[PDB]
């Protein structure tokens, strides 16, 4: 029993974190096999950030301008290239701690663990979600650039995020491991702002199914709804539209608890109208949206507490 | 910017987790040097759990009755002994991944990271606090016994908790690594219940400082209180008493934000009496009590391990 915001064990990623330095700038890199991946803005000064010409900045660098430190050992850079917004530094040593891995690009609503790092050293691990507006609500201080987001499946690490920047509202933006940004963001200090954020409806439904599995049913009602009427109400509370894909994805949780997806949608409509009236759901007074259907199935018991 | 419930990096502990099997029972063990530590109830059937005599159950076991698996390698048990509610299995191989460590017993209100494990394989890491009633609000399924809690100080892992059981309300109970329970619990299938819990006042104040540091000030007010008047109000809401030690501990956060501890107490008093009025603090509609003053300073300063 219980339900916590749980991260994957970070050990497999901790053995890949290194420090990358270019001139006065120091940030984190991810060392996998003989390549170190890091944000390309490591080659910029603060002045370069308004309108950096990364190609022009990079051509002026040699391999020996990049200092890569793995623990207390200096790695030798033998090649460099830029791919989108990521710099790939070929090094003369393959990481002996390289786990079984993959690079995956995720969609909004997906969750992942973040290993916050500073100077190539891990400080903490936390769980978060790719918001519908393509930002993440992280906890990142200066020096955290290059920290990565990941999921683990059977000893295989799927890297999905690399941290690049903090936006004016305090939220965070980054790229996949091929250097493509999530969202309409760019690695320059120009006027950029996150779009209006919304609640991840399919995740709130998954978390209501988690509450039922753990024994709580107070929020259920005798009603059902059509998918269209649910969306018309949900959109008024700044909730993302619920698609037939989301309904299909909730199928297993619906079968385990005996509560139809549209019947759980009716419960959500009522919670949005009434609030919680002093009650909590899984120890929260707000509707939680950073647990996916897959996270709920992974964490919860396969036996509902009837 | 940002403020998350953050756990310590778990790598140093992951390299210590093993699977321990005795008959039909499988649970997790912690392998440090040449000893594997695990709950002593691994030697109980289920009928034995009703009224176990652990010495009588243990004397009937040989070293070969304990199957210890580290990854895909079987470890050889060469000795066994019991210390309080923990079984210590001496093995023929020292763990090459043994980190610098200590066994420490924590006090209620202190936080730690839990590495949830099943079959000697880590599944997740989360942060929690030892409640004033000595339980932890964990997330554990069958097979999680032997999972451990820890903190990291510089390069040293301080192990503080080993999971033993789930209570009827869904909360959890366990021991320190010397096998002493936190709370009035016993490792037996008998009627046991968590006592009435209280809120950790010093931690709520620390989290209010974290909110101020991160730009939320709506709850600040022009008022102050005495420590005595604050405690009279706090006891009325099932909050733990605030001591001069707690006030001293919050000193640095008070100096950084310019909000005296008793000034923050006046803000907390008004929140208890009036609620949040539709507002949130750090994305929460409840007053969070599972961040200590040190956790707040650490997260707001970027300490690494
Ligand atoms: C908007 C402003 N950015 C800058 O002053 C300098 N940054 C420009 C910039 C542009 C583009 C790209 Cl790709 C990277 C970067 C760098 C950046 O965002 N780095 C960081 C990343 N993550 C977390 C940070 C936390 C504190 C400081 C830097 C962080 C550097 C700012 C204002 C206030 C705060 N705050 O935490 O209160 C953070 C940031
Ligand atoms: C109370 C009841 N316990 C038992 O059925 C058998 N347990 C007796 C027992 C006694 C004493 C000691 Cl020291 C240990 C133990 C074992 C135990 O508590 N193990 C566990 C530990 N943590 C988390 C568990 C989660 C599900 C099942 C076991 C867990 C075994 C129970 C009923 C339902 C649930 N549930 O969440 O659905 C949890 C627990
Ligand atoms: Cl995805």
């Amino acid at each position: 029993s219980g339900f916590r915001k749980m991260a994957f064990p970070s050990g497999k990623v901790e053995g890949c974190m290194v420090q990358v330095t270019c001139g006065t700038t120091t940030l984190n890199g991810l060392w996998l096999d003989d390549v170190v991946y890091c944000p390309r803005h490591v080659i910029c000064t603060s002045e370069d950030m308004l309108n950096p010409n990364y190609e022009d900045l990079l051509i002026r660098k040699s391999n020996h301008n990049f200092l890569v430190q793995a623990g207390n050992v200096q790695l030798r850079v033998i090649g460099h290239s830029m791919q989108n917004c990521v710099l790939k530094l070929k090094v003369d040593t393959a990481n002996p701690k390289t786990p079984k891995y993959k690079f995956v690009r995720i969609q909004p609503g997906q969750t992942f663990s973040v290993l916050a790092c500073y100077n190539g050293s891990p400080s903490g691990v936390y769980q978060c979600a790719m918001r519908p507006n393509f930002t993440i609500k992280g906890s990142f201080l200066n020096g955290s650039c290059g920290s990565v987001g990941f999921n683990i499946d059977y000893d295989c690490v799927s890297f999905c995020y690399m941290h690049h920047m903090e936006l004016p509202t305090g939220v965070h933006a980054g790229t996949d491991l091929e250097g493509n940004f999530y969202g309409p963001f760019v690695d320059r200090q120009t006027a950029q702002a996150a779009g209006t954020d919304t609640t991840i409806t399919v995740n709130v439904l998954a978390w209501l199914y988690a509450a039922v599995i753990n024994g709580d049913r107070w929020f259920l009602n005798r009603f059902t709804t059509t998918l269209n009427d649910f969306n018309l109400v949900a959109m008024k509370y700044n909730y993302e539209p619920l698609t037939q894909d989301h309904v299909d994805i909730l199928g297993p949780l619906s079968a385990q608890t005996g509560i139809a997806v549209l019947d759980m949608c009716a419960s959500l409509k009522e919670l949005l109208q009434n609030g919680m009236n002093g009650r909590t759901i899984l120890g929260s007074a707000l509707l939680e949206d950073e647990f996916t259907p897959f996270d709920v199935v992974r964490q919860c018991s396969g036996v509902t507490f009837q």
